[PDB]
């Protein structure tokens, strides 16, 4: 049984707000602030109905040829422990204080009390293989529109046991997948990477044939043996026998399962699958799914097929062999996966156009850059985001869902037009446009300068992120849609905004002119020449893309020289 509870209530930290704040300056964004609600612990009782199940799985000769492929990869694989300090900095500073009187700036700081309590823990970890370790079970507040959605739960050990999480696994997390996954490792890529991996992989095939596959309650669907079959694949690697003997404390005491505990100390029941805020949620989930998913593709004998892996969301592109073979094919996936504790939550249905299929709440999309020529760039709908920003501009927030919006979806029509133009305006009135924010790219917490934008979009998409047009209909209409749903303001109010943004920012000098320049070019009547190149002072953006740490509680920080 994924979850066994003893009647106790998931119970609020502090007061959820529920409904949208009223602001001038919110409903510059959206008008209809009715629609925007966001999660709370009132709704925790329906996702527990949801989360809780007897798992059954059976395993063949398919999933360990895949297994055995797997862990010969993961063989060549040579990872080291992190010392306390080099983990203490990869702490949040925003992140859960310990229950042993610190919190993360002690951490960051090196704390005697932190530093001392992090060796204890160490310590006892090497010394007790058995215990299962503590967790706290939350319901997560995040914002969303109406269509109404129950609070997912989050799971997680102490600060001190997280640290050490960090020294045990950290080198594993983010070497071990693109290793043993090779190109179908999803979180090597950046979005125009991913688009081009998926865009080739679809070019490649002489009839294309593609599907996304969501598994119901992922996390509750990974069983014991899931998590211990990952830790065998841990094991796998060149390990100091301190690294060894830690994975497998933190495996049977942590990621197996462990006690639940609200957050005003009462016992909540037992866990016995995925913990979502453990450094193993996303390295674990990539693993097992495509584990799972590359096993099926053997079990429904799919034709050269393809797979692109970003912790449980799974998009499988592959040779069509006429609709009703494909439709029979994927039963026969559908039927392998869910003997494999992964049933789908929407059944899947083959698709014959890339553009129609949505992985990672994502799908690739088509423009036309200053020269006429076609740009494949990853959009999705807005939404979320757009709910999202609009929470953000009333509230204050530590994470801002904007900044790492505007990052990851900068080609796309309504990050340009509403997000940058939105937000550079604050910014510029409420003069801190030179301030750091804080924001997450593929889980990881990132302190990044908004003046660095046109030179973040420019490595990470190219220039034509500057110059796309032309946007495909369907593109389109979803914008239009959501800006007619959530009450945001046309096409003319945002280049009206953006044209003074950009005189404004012009106006500053330096990378505020950049900004100005660059990525309100779509703003003016004839658009100025734009030319590739560095910047005065060029980021290290090496570490983004390399691995997932979503519940991980990872934080990175920005050289440049
Ligand atoms: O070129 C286009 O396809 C469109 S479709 C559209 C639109 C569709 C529905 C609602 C609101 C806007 C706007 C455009 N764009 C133009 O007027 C020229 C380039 C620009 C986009 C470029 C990105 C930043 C914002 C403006």
């Amino acid at each position: 049984a994924s979850y066994t509870w003893t009647g106790a209530l998931i119970t609020p930290c502090a007061a959820e707000e529920s409904k949208l704040p009223i602001n001038a300056l919110s409903n510059s964004l959206l008008r209809h602030h009715n629609m925007v609600y966001a999660t709370t612990s009132r709704s925790a009782g329906l996702r527990q109905k949801k989360v809780t199940f007897d798992r059954l799985q059976v395993l063949d000769d398919h999933y360990r040829d895949v297994l055995k492929e797997m862990k010969a990869k993961a063989s060549t694989v040579k990872a080291k422990l992190l010392s306390v300090e080099e983990a203490c900095k990869l702490t949040p500073p925003h992140s859960a204080k310990s229950k042993f009187g610190y919190g993360a700036k002690d951490v960051r700081n090196l704390s005697s009390k932190a530093v001392n309590h992090i060796h204890s823990v160490w310590k006892d970890l090497l010394e007790d293989t058995v215990t299962p370790i503590d967790t706290t079970i939350m319901a997560k507040n995040e914002v969303f529109c109406v269509q109404r959605k129950p609070a997912r739960l989050i799971v997680f050990p102490d600060l001190g046991v997280r640290v050490c999480e960090k020294m045990a696994l950290y080198d594993v997390v983010s070497t071990l997948p693109q290793v043993v996954m090779g190109s179908s490792y999803g979180f090597q890529y950046s979005p125009g990477q991913r688009v081009e991996f998926l865009v080739n992989t679809w070019k490649s095939k002489k009839n294309p044939m593609g599907f996304s596959y969501d598994t119901r309650c992922f996390d509750s669907t990974v069983t014991e043996n899931d998590i211990r079959v990952e830790e065998s694949i841990y094991q796998c690697c060149d390990l100091a026998p301190e690294a060894r003997q830690a994975i497998k404390s933190l495996t049977e005491r942590l990621y197996i399962g462990g006690p639940l505990t609200n957050s005003k100390g009462q016992n909540c029941g037992y866990r016995r699958c995925r913990a979502s805020g453990v450094l193993t949620t996303s390295c674990g989930n990539t693993l097992t799914c495509y584990l799972k998913a590359s096993a099926a593709c053997r079990a429904a004998k799919l034709q050269d097929c393809t797979m692109l892996v970003n912790g449980d969301d799974l998009v499988v592109i592959c040779e069509s062999a006429g609709v009703q073979e494909d439709a029979a094919s994927l039963r026969a996936f559908t039927e392998a996966m869910t003997r494999y504790s992964a049933p789908p939550g929407d059944p899947p249905q083959p698709e014959y156009d890339l553009e129609l299929i949505t992985s990672c709440s994502s799908n690739v999309s088509v423009a036309h850059d200053a020269s006429g020529k076609r740009v494949y760039y990853l959009t999705r709908d807005p939404t979320t985001p757009l709910a999202r920003a609009a929470w953000e501009t009333a509230r204050h927030t530590p994470v801002n869902s904007w900044l790492g919006n505007i990052i990851m979806y900068a080609p796309t029509l309504w990050a340009r037009m509403i997000l940058m133009t939105h937000f550079f305006s604050i910014l510029l009135a409420q003069e801190q446009l030179e301030k750091a924010l804080d924001c997450q790219i593929y889980g990881a917490c990132y302190s990044i300068e908004p003046l660095d934008l046109p030179q973040i979009i420019e490595r990470l998409h190219g220039l034509s992120a500057f110059s796309l047009h032309s946007y495909s209909p369907g593109e389109i209409n979803r914008v239009a849609s959501c800006l007619r749903k959530l009450g945001v303001p046309p096409l003319r109010v945002w280049r009206h905004r953006a044209r003074s943004v950009r005189a404004r920012l012009l106006s500053q000098g330096g990378r505020a002119a950049t900004c100005g320049k660059y990525l309100f070019n779509w703003a003016v009547k004839t658009k100025l020449k734009l030319f590739q190149g560095p910047a005065a002072s060029q980021l290290d953006l090496s570490g983004w893309f390399v691995a997932g740490y979503s519940g991980g509680d990872i934080y990175h920080s920005l050289s440049r020289a």
